[PDB]
């Protein structure tokens, strides 16, 4: 068979709990190709994510293979809890919108994508590098190194899944994870710069010795030590960037300047560690260890020669350039600029406070900031306190910026947060303090002293057109506080393209009433008229969405008395206001059933209907009111028709299931698209017991149900070890010898399953337990092919027959051979003896088959039994011949010791050093000399005799060329040092035939053989045969014969010239061989190109060389190359030799003409083209 084959492998492969990830990876990637999953989500809880996850994933045919070895079992909350850390990633990654995270994210990003996809790619390489280091003194480096890597990717797949609180809280922590990253290092004091630092003080890493393979793994330690130092760097900067863009949306100003502060400072000390503050002592590492590679690679002795090791070091030449160019091209990250505060401050108007924040006994501060709209700015420091006493607004007198930009104003009273108060030009001095006083009136919560605090504001000239909270205007803050008299004021002489000015995230005035539930204030909007269809710019919800999701039933009746409402408007997924009001709940799907124009069994992108959403958040309650509306299509499906009932029961949710089955119009024989799968298929499949059991015993299910690849419930509950699923299948009475598309019996699958124990209760029932498989195969015949060899001991103790046939001649004797269950063979040759030596339809023999699978614990057993030791197949393997590929040397001993025969031949001819030589196994060889006693080296073999071109020849000097032929280095060195005989084979003459430049390269000098040789062919000669362009230029430095021609007049120009090897024409052309030089027959080689009829040749060879060979050459046929072309029947070159200026007058001794060729042998069409040029 074959010796990579990944089958076996797969059982464990399948069953690995890494590999189960892989199962929850592929789940992960379907997030990108669904996008309904996080909006989902919100509405019926994280329960429905995944299960459409799981549905589409098995919507489709099932695999008998694929499920028997377990991998398509996984449990469900592993797949919810990969879900949850998604969603909290994304919604990490959303909720922080600004341009200045977005160009720093597009930054690091693009800046880490390589080193760390190579980083992963290498994390494996360091982990075999860690256990190969033995040495004491670079220990010590190689371990810390290892355990700050093993510390900073734990921790950061641990902080990867956490929810954005979680975040913050564990990010801000006393001795944190960020504290240990700033200088680099662990709670278990493990730190890497100093071990950095000390392994380039020294130098390790030098290649002092020929290998020095200890100097290579510190060099490559480094390198990873310095990629995770650029690593941690980048994900300390991303996470202060995220911290203070986060507290400064916030609004809490000093936790801002502080993470503010920290970012800076350790960027500047990353980068003062990484390049250095003018490398002036080389305190940086990244030139230190740019140096060290180039050093290593200027060195030619010390290194190993590897075409590999030149590769990865350009790489990390190039990595290491590109990240210190991206490192060196910014000197600063944030703005460090800072404004001037107010010069004077005042109490002009004459407003008395009692009002708003505003009161006696309390202090204000006043802060400015640069407004940048790219870069991160800095707040200067808070004034000094103003005491407020009998005046509320005051006016600050600004002086000009330098430096001509917009400042920012903050305001604080005494130790409460801080709040942004508006902006200020650099052209305009007195800014008044009265702008915020009315959005904070706006929303007071009080409506008499609100509503009396907008009046007096208002009298005083304050402008409502000012946004202080991303975009929110007054009129937002009356929605949101609910004020009707300030709302019905600001509505009434005004315009209206007030009342519909959207926010920074897309809402309205009328999306925030409608949020709030505060029906009062949308009632005075509809009657104005105001736009109600309008979307979020992101997740486009309209007001309808949002009362429908906080189950406001007043906001909704408010809502519903505007002409140009419109009840079905979807949103990014497609999901209606009645898919949002099952969170609501039975208050507003009533408000929503009453309505008229309700479409009730609308569907989403994916398909979903309300009643999936309610089935699918096993809340019995609103499927309930559903059910009470009359227009439920009970059996709607989805894109890969999913009914509710489908989920409820792959959701294993037991009431739900039996409240469905109880309704009247429920049908539970529909199936999937491509799979064919009932509710209870999935039941079964899932190993929910209770309403599998439910289902089965239900009368208008069908247990007998088919799908695709003939699949049964009692199939998988076989395949899948439910036993009180089989006990209460058995009690019904389903048919026990169903059989599938393939007609695999229940049986069988019972002794496939990773449960054995079941397959005796089948015996209980009674089952056809000699049933011949589709392929003929029994129980017993095909068990030890999969390899559990547990489950075939129980089997043959029930007395089962031990010989049989099929068509591939197989038996548990044979299948034995490939797994290697030697405890199955423990009991066979006990029983019967008479099996050792046999044969089938392929004529192989266990011996033979254990071989090739390389069970060393197996192929032992059966020398002591005596089995034949020279069984051969049609392919000719043999046991001793099929080991010399694989080169095991450990066991080819114990065979030698069984005086077997000395060698063994196939159909096509070899013997055991073949093999070993084809496959270069040094090892194999050697032992070879301590057997000179038994083998003979002048032995000759006859099966080949054809092969050698005289006589008989020896099997010794073959094995030398036969090295040549795939140009196996170590092979042909020991033949040359060891051996004086190796000349006879002629290995540099073969060589030059096959084009193996390294063994030409390696044996003319030390050897110094003559480069002409000792027989009439040459290496020149040979390898102009076959058009090998890279042995041609190496034997023409050294000096070589080319101009003498060998046999039967086949020179080496014209060997390129039959053949057609065009790059071989151009280099042989330079060295100015004579092609006046005739061959042995007599013809030229510029002649005898044309006699091969080469039609390319002209195009090249005649334009350079045309001075040395003239154009008017004869051969003993004394044609020109005209005439070659007239017989050819080929006018392409015909018209180019005239052009070229070619001479045709000269007569050989047929007396006819190049015309009269044309005439007497009939060639009509070219009689013209003659005649013409011809004067």
């Amino acid at each position: 068979e074959g010796e990579d084959l990944t089958l076996e492998e797969k059982a464990e492969i399948c069953s690995e709990l890494e590999l189960q990830q892989k199962y929850v990876d592929i789940a992960s990637n379907i997030i990108g190709d669904l996008s309904s999953l996080p909006i989902a989500g919100k509405i019926a809880g994280t329960i429905a994510a995944a299960a459409m996850t799981a549905t589409h994933v098995a919507s489709g045919r099932l695999d008998i293979e694929q499920t028997l070895l377990g991998c398509s079992d996984l449990p469900f909350d592993q797949i919810k809890e990969v879900l949850e850390n998604r969603f909290n990633e994304i919604d990490r990654k959303l909720d922080s919108h600004s341009a200045a995270l977005e160009e720093i994210t597009k930054l690091v990003e693009k800046s880490i994508s390589v080193v760390e996809k190579t980083r992963k790619q290498m994390n494996k390489r360091f982990d075999e590098v860690m256990k190969s280091i033995q040495d004491a003194k670079v220990s010590p480096i190689i371990s810390k190194i290892n355990n700050f890597a093993r510390y900073f990717d734990t921790e950061k797949e641990r902080i990867r899944g956490l929810k954005l609180n979680d975040y913050i809280l564990k990010l801000e922590e006393p001795n944190g994870i960020l504290l240990h990253f700033k200088e680099s290092r662990t709670p278990t004091d493990d730190s890497l710069q100093a071990p950095l630092f000390s392994i380039i003080e020294e130098g390790y890493a030098v290649p002092k010795s020929i290998d020095d393979e200890l100097a290579f793994k510190v060099l490559y330690a480094l390198l990873y030590g310095t990629q995770t130092y650029v690593s941690v760097m980048f994900f300390l900067l991303e996470q202060y960037s995220f911290l203070a863009n986060h507290y400064y949306e916030k609004g809490y100003l000093e936790k801002y300047d502080e993470y503010f502060n920290s970012l800076n400072n350790v960027f500047l000390d990353f980068k003062s560690s990484l390049v250095g503050t003018g490398t002036s002592n080389n305190e940086g590492l990244l030139d230190r260890v740019l140096q060290v590679l180039m050093t290593v690679k200027n060195s030619e002795f010390l290194g190993l020669e590897k075409n590999g090791v030149d590769e990865m070091l350009n790489e990390k030449i190039n990595l290491f350039n590109k990240i210190k160019e991206e490192i060196e091209g910014k000197q600063k990250m944030t703005l460090s600029e800072t404004p001037e505060n107010f010069a004077q401050i005042s109490f002009d108007k004459d407003i008395t406070t009692p009002i708003g924040d505003w009161r006696d006994g309390r202090e204000v501060r006043y802060a400015v900031q640069y407004a940048s709209e790219t870069l991160f700015s800095k707040i200067s420091h808070w004034s000094d306190p103003v005491s407020v006493r009998e005046k509320a607004c005051p006016t600050l007198r600004m002086p000009v910026d330098q430096t001509r930009r917009n400042v920012l104003v903050f305001r604080k009273f005494d130790s409460s947060k801080p709040q942004l108060v508006g902006e200020i030009t650099p052209y305009l001095s007195n800014f008044i303090d009265i702008d915020r006083d009315l959005y904070n009136a706006a929303s007071n919560p009080d409506s008499a002293v609100g509503f009396k605090e907008f009046t007096k504001l208002n009298y005083d000239g304050a402008n409502i057109r000012a946004t202080f909270d991303h975009g929110r205007t007054v009129f937002h803050a009356a929605a949101k506080s609910g004020n009707d008299k300030i709302m019905f004021g600001l509505t009434f002489l005004a315009k209206s393209t007030e009342l519909n000015q959207p926010d920074k995230k897309g809402y309205t005035p009328i999306h925030v009433a409608a949020d709030s539930g505060n029906a009062g204030i949308v009632n005075l909007l509809i009657q104005r008229g105001v736009s109600i269809n309008s979307k979020t710019y992101h997740f486009l919800q309209t007001p309808l969405h949002l009362a429908a999701q906080r189950g406001f039933v007043t906001t909704f009746q408010r809502l519903m008395e505007s002409p140009e409402i419109n009840i079905n408007e979807r949103d990014k997924d497609g999901f209606t206001p009645l898919h949002y009001a099952i969170r609501g709940g039975e208050r507003i799907l009533e408000a929503f059933l009453n309505q008229i124009s309700i479409d009730v069994n609308a569907k989403s992108n994916t398909g979903l209907t309300p009643f999936h959403l309610a089935i699918i958040k096993n809340d019995w309650p609103v499927a309930s009111t559903l059910l009470g509306s009359k227009k439920v299509d009970i059996n709607a499906v989805d894109e890969n028709n999913i009914t509710a009932l489908h989920y409820a029961a792959i959701l294993g949710y037991l009431e739900t299931t039996k409240q469905l089955i109880n309704l009247k119009e429920i049908n539970a024989n529909v199936v999937s698209s491509p799979g064919l799968l009932s509710a209870l298929h999935y039941a079964i499949l899932y190993k929910h017991d209770d309403v599998a059991s439910f289902l089965m015993r239900s009368s208008n299910v069908n247990v007998n149900l088919k799908a695709l690849g003939g699949i049964t419930p009692l199939h998988l509950a076989v395949i899948q070890g439910r036993k009180q699923i089989l006990s209460l299948m058995f009690d019904i009475g389903v048919n026990i010898e169903q059989k599938t598309d393939e007609k695999y019996t229940p049986l069988h699958l019972a002794a496939m399953s990773k449960y054995p124990e079941l397959i005796q209760i089948l015996l209980d029932q009674g089952s056809n337990f000699e049933a011949k498989t589709n392929s003929g195969a029994t129980p017993l015949h095909l068990a030890t092919f999969k390899g559990k060899s547990q489950a075939a001991l129980i089997l043959l103790n029930n007395e089962v027959n031990w010989r049989d046939t099929d068509e591939n001649g197989q038996m548990p004797i044979h299948g034995a051979a490939m797994t290697g269950l030697l405890d199955v063979a423990q009991a066979i040759i006990s029983i019967d003896a008479t099996v050792v030596d046999i044969e089938d339809k392929n004529s192989d023999t266990p011996l033979n088959l254990a071989a090739q699978n390389s069970h060393i614990d197996v192929i032992k057993y059966f020398i002591d039994q005596g089995a034949d030791i020279n069984t051969r197949n049609k392919k000719g393997l043999a046991p001793l011949l099929a080991f010399s590929k694989k080169g095991n040397l450990d066991m080819v001993k114990y065979l030698f010791d069984k005086n077997a025969n000395v060698y063994i031949a196939d159909n096509d001819g070899m013997n055991f050093f073949y093999y070993a030589v084809q496959n270069g196994h040094l090892n194999i060889v050697k032992y070879a000399m301590s057997e000179k006693d038994k083998f003979e080296w002048s032995n000759t073999d006859n099966n080949r005799r054809d092969e050698c071109p005289n006589e008989e020849c020896a099997i010794s000097h073959f094995a030398v060329c036969d090295a040549v032929q795939f140009d196996r280095i170590e092979i042909v060195k020991y033949f040359v040092g060891t051996l004086g005989n190796f000349a006879i084979c002629g290995p540099l003459h073969q060589a030059a035939r096959y084009g193996h430049l390294d063994i030409v390269k390696y044996l003319v000098e030390e050897e110094f053989l003559s480069v002409d040789g000792s027989k009439t062919d040459t290496p020149l000669c040979y390898a102009s045969e076959n058009g090998h362009f890279t042995v041609v230029q190496y034997l023409v430095s050294n000096g070589a014969k080319v101009n003498h021609d060998c046999g039967n007049g086949m020179t080496a120009i014209d060997k390129a010239i039959t053949k057609n090897h065009l790059q071989v024409v151009q280099f042989l052309a330079a060295n100015g061989v004579d092609f006046r030089r005739k061959n042995s027959r007599g013809t030229t080689p510029f002649l005898t190109a044309v006699a091969e009829n080469a039609l390319h040749i002209a195009e090249y060879l005649i334009r350079e060389k045309r001075q040395d060979i003239n154009i008017n050459e004869q051969n003993v046929d004394k044609d020109t190359a005209l005439h070659l072309a007239v017989y050819y029947k080929n006018l392409q070159m015909i018209k180019l030799l005239i052009k070229y200026g070619i001479d045709v007058t000269i007569r050989n001794a047929y007396d006819k003409t190049a015309l009269d060729i044309a005439i007497d042998a009939k060639f009509s069409n070219i009689v013209e083209y003659l005649k013409t040029k011809s004067g």
